[PDB]
């Protein structure tokens, strides 16, 4: 499989790459992103976000640095953990978390992480160039309904979606100070003005939920989320654009994630030729446990045939992940094609999985 980002051979001399992202464009252009982890695999390090772009259905690629850290600290400055979406105008939005100090975003501080923010760039040229960074949290002009007890938040890590009427929804995660503890929860944010401003939904029902993606289904949002230490991906449904949540039984508990901490995964909607809406999820089986995150697999559910059990479609990365940082992945579906990007021993690899879609599409 093609090595999209190569720790061993890359224009930045980066030691390591993590947290890949993909969007298949309407015109067959492929756009991908990744954390450039200059010094190695650690989260709390010097990081920028790369793009790789391909006009030849992924034979060859053009690479750029799509977002730079705030350059304040040469050890700890980082923008990372990309969430993306393509608007109905075809604008491409990337939202990242920004820090410059040591220590986990959610758990290190008991008040608002002083160096923390959420930075956003957008592209109006099919991803050839990006705007300047736009700071979503410096003031209260850009995001409404942000809780006073916020420690930090960032996107869900993967892709957002667009509702019928053109509202953009991005998956998100937040850390909140609640009775002398820090608790993290998944939620969504939405923009009704092509990404210029945003409203924050409210948190899902269980804490310990973080990275996630939502699909739209007949006006509902359905979320598949990392639920740390539970051993599975949680799932919830919202009928009011993310103000309230209930447990979504068809998917809740259905994808197992093995012992230890959870792992990022992706969750996207496809409509097959027979009219059925299907969901596809990517995540490691993690049979070896903890951060090994072996066997990044693709699973499928049919929303129009709920009694049929979730099925493993294929295992694009049938290998143990690197314990220092692996397992993450991202699907993208557009115009009857299906691609995936994913971590593989410090590299990002890329595959076209369209043949698997054909098998499903029958
Ligand atoms: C459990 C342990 O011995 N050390 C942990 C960290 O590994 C863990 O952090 C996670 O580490 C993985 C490594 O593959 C990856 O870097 C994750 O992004 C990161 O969150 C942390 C969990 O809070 O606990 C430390 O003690
Ligand atoms: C630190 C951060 O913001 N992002 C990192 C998250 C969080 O550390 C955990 O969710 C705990 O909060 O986990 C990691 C992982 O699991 O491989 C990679 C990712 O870059």
């Amino acid at each position: 499989p093609l090595i999209l980002f190569n720790k061993d051979n890359n224009i930045w001399n980066s030691k390591y790459f993590r947290i890949p992202n993909i969007q298949l464009l309407n015109d067959g252009t492929i756009l991908t992103f990744s954390d450039i982890r200059y010094n190695g695999p650690d989260n709390h390090a010097y990081i920028d976000i790369a793009s790789a772009r391909s006009t030849d259905f992924g034979k060859t690629w053009s690479y750029d640095i799509a977002m730079k850290n705030n350059r304040i600290d040469s050890t700890y400055s980082r923008v990372m953990d990309s969430t993306t979406v393509i608007t109905n105008t075809g604008r491409i939005i990337l939202i990242a978390g920004s820090w410059n100090t040591n220590g986990n975003w959610a758990m290190t501080t008991s008040t608002r992480r002083s160096d923390w923010s959420v930075q956003m760039i957008y592209s109006d040229d099919n991803g050839l160039t990006w705007s300047n960074k736009i700071d979503l949290t410096k003031d209260s002009s850009k995001v409404k309904n942000q809780p006073s007890n916020t420690i930090g938040w960032l996107g869900g890590v993967g892709s957002g979606i667009v509702m019928d009427d053109g509202t953009i929804v991005m998956p998100a995660q937040i850390s909140l100070r609640e009775n002398n503890e820090n608790n993290y929860y998944s939620l969504i944010i939405y923009s009704k003005d092509n990404g210029e401003t945003w409203t924050m939904g409210n948190k899902v029902p269980n804490s310990n939920t973080s990275e996630n993606m939502v699909i739209e289904l007949d006006g509902a949002l359905i979320m598949s989320t990392r639920y740390d230490y539970s051993g599975y991906r949680a799932a919830y449904i919202s009928h009011d654009l993310g103000s309230t949540w209930e447990i979504y039984e068809p998917l809740n508990g259905k994808v197992l994630t093995g012992k230890g901490s959870g792992c990022q995964g992706s969750f996207i909607k496809a409509t097959t030729s027979n009219g059925h809406r299907i969901g596809l999820i990517s995540a490691p089986k993690n049979t070896k446990g903890e951060y090994i995150r072996d066997n990044i697999a693709v699973y499928m559910i049919d929303f129009d045939d709920l009694s049929k059990r979730v099925q493993e479609i294929c295992i694009p990365y049938p290998k143990d992940g690197n314990k220092l940082g692996g397992g993450y992945s991202c699907l993208s579906f557009k115009n009857s094609h299906l691609s995936i990007v994913y971590e593989a021993n410090g590299n990002i690899e890329y595959q076209d999985l369209t043949p698997y879609y054909s098998l499903i599409n029958k």
